[PDB]
């Protein structure tokens, strides 16, 4: 079968959701939407149950797969519900429930509800993607409290500019978030991982680490604490063929690549389908057979190219690792304008191989 | 649940397969390789299976999930098997099998094999990603007739650049190819979608449409045959929230946009977990209850925002089109330097809907 494959080290995810927890000394929600984003939800969630406080996702199906997959952790769904319908199941499975609209506000008002609703009241701090205004937020809260609906209230935000360390935004929505809740009971909720990992002024009764659990640093640079974190996902492959060529010769679709001198191409088993970023200049970090390589030509669906030139112990069959903790994703990504989060969610096609469960 | 889900057309599908067929007089493999190009491979060999010359995948389990699903027409495995262990399967199943380099060859020289193997013969006639040199393509071809192991040779390759129609590189490697298995007995295989559509002096007794199959152009400007195509996939969603705005408001990650005036912004359950690119620019063509908008904000894993100020009538619920029949995948796809190709083979988490079976 195709040598492509994508390990997970389930010690490494317990790892980094443990360092979140010391970093902060507040409860975390393993947040784990988009099958925990490609490394999947059901297997990460499984591996971190013992000693989660709870876990998010993104909607009531990726809820729904980890209660019939037995998780009686809390499950908070982060855009609430999209359609009131959902309300009946949302209490039946004990779902923590993000609020974020007048409309998710009015339909509880008027849902006849067997248990009371444990809701995430959510504010729009400045980010301007869900949310309350803050001069909407208190009367918001008062009219959850007054429905006889709601057991909890947690008052959430989310920050736009956490992992621009430099940038004053992350201080501007606390400010805003603070002077919006003052005075209002509950716990409160704002710390993504940028503001986790480097946020220390920022409170947080619950963070929410996505991508830290990953092993990928949000931050374009080196941090003590970031750096601390240990990459989950490892794609790799193996070369299926070898070539020789003469210089000048043009490698793959579009001959963005051309040989630089005589050299030796080797075809690697995977490409775009299964995830590897098609945007991927020449020049590209890999590793051959524990080495430092680089790739040439242009990623095909099903396949790419690497240089085996310097390379002249590596031939048919030598391994390649594509990204993990010799070639971290996030590095790659941002070559190209992309996230680690984009590359790790694209995982498709190619099996996932779970160790440390 | 999240209103975001994905149409498949099938009748648009068989449209484009017989428009090949037509325009080629061949016979055509429809090439529905990592999974039909994320459309659904089992449903759309399902839907072509009645007129079907044939089907081409990357691999023996792509081709095996065809098989367990009933698939009866041939099925060619592009690149061959990676281990000489799937031989007995891939002659159980009647895989017709490509075979592109020497430690392929040598492994069918020694197999015992229970019925002759169909193999394609694969040149690399200038794409230098796999295939014999066409100075080996000889003597390759007359091993396999010698070995008393292969029944039919198809002898094929593969263009680098046909999408360019005022690059010669395709007559280049047709000449290459022609020149290598001149006199050689057996039917060829040279076109994709784009030989198929635009090079019409290339011949081929087996064409292998496979980006046409979906509706997608692959060239960058109108063409006459490419443009009678039908796109087969509509990723759509629904707007989940609605904000105003003042004016020099960050909208999203990153602040990359901010309103340029007092604006109504849209939340739309859809983001690049998805498949949505993350690189969409702000003004990216959308369609918003069926008239034209723009995509602003970064996209997020999730969720994605568009700009709803003229479009007064629209709001909660509203329907949005991320491509289909009025925003073209492929455009959409050129716009940060990338293909229709990787969009759609990018498709996750939300459901396929099948019409036209
Ligand atoms: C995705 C998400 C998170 C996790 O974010 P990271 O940046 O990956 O840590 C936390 N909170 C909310 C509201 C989210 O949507
Ligand atoms: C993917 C593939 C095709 C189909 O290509 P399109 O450009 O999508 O038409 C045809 N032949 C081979 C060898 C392929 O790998
Ligand atoms: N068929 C065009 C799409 C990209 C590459 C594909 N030829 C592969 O088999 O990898
Ligand atoms: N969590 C960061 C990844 C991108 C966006 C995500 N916040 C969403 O829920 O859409």
């Amino acid at each position: 079968m195709r040598p492509a494959r994508a390990l997970i080290d389930l010690q490494a995810l317990r790892h980094n959701y443990r360092l979140a927890r010391e970093a902060t000394g507040a409860r975390a929600l393993a947040v784990i939407k988009a099958d925990a984003y490609g490394h999947g939800a059901v297997r990460c969630a499984e591996a971190l149950a013992a000693e989660a406080d709870g876990f998010a996702v993104a909607c009531i199906e990726e809820g729904l797969e980890l209660r019939e997959a037995g998780i009686r952790q809390p499950i908070l769904l982060l855009e609430g519900f999209f359609e009131a319908s959902e309300l009946e199941l949302i209490v039946a499975h004990d779902f923590w429930c993000v609020v974020h609209c007048a409309w998710q506000l009015e339909a509880i008002e008027r849902a006849s509800l067997a248990r009371p609703l444990n809701v995430w009241l959510k504010m729009d701090s400045g980010m301007h993607r869900v949310g309350f205004f803050p001069e909407d937020f208190r009367a918001a809260h008062e009219r959850l409290r007054a429905s006889g609906k709601v057991a909890k209230i947690v008052m959430m935000s989310h920050f736009s500019r956490a992992d621009e360390l430099d940038c004053p935004r992350t201080e501007e929505q606390l400010a805003a978030f603070s002077a919006a809740s003052q005075g209002l009971e509950g716990e409160i909720s704002l710390r993504n991982s940028p503001a986790v990992l480097g946020w220390p002024k920022v409170p947080s009764d619950w963070v929410r680490p996505g991508i830290l659990l990953y092993g990928a640093t949000p931050f374009e640079r080196a941090h003590p604490l970031a750096d601390r974190l240990r990459p989950v996902m490892t794609l790799e492959s193996k070369v299926i063929s070898v070539r020789d060529l003469p210089a000048g010769e043009p490698v793959g679709y579009g001959a963005r690549y051309s040989t630089e001198r005589r050299q030796r191409i080797g075809v690697v088993a995977m490409g775009y389908a299964d995830g590897y970023p098609r945007h991927a200049a020449d020049g590209t970090l890999v590793f051959i057979d524990g080495k430092p390589g680089r790739l040439v030509g242009r990623v095909s669906m099903d396949m790419l190219t690497v240089d085996l030139t310097d390379h002249p112990q590596a031939g048919l069959g030598s391994r390649v690792e594509l990204w993990g903790p010799n070639v971290p994703v996030g590095a790659l990504a941002a070559q190209f304008g992309s996230i680690p989060y984009q590359l790790l969610c694209n995982l498709k096609r190619v099996p996932r191989v779970y160790s440390g469960a």
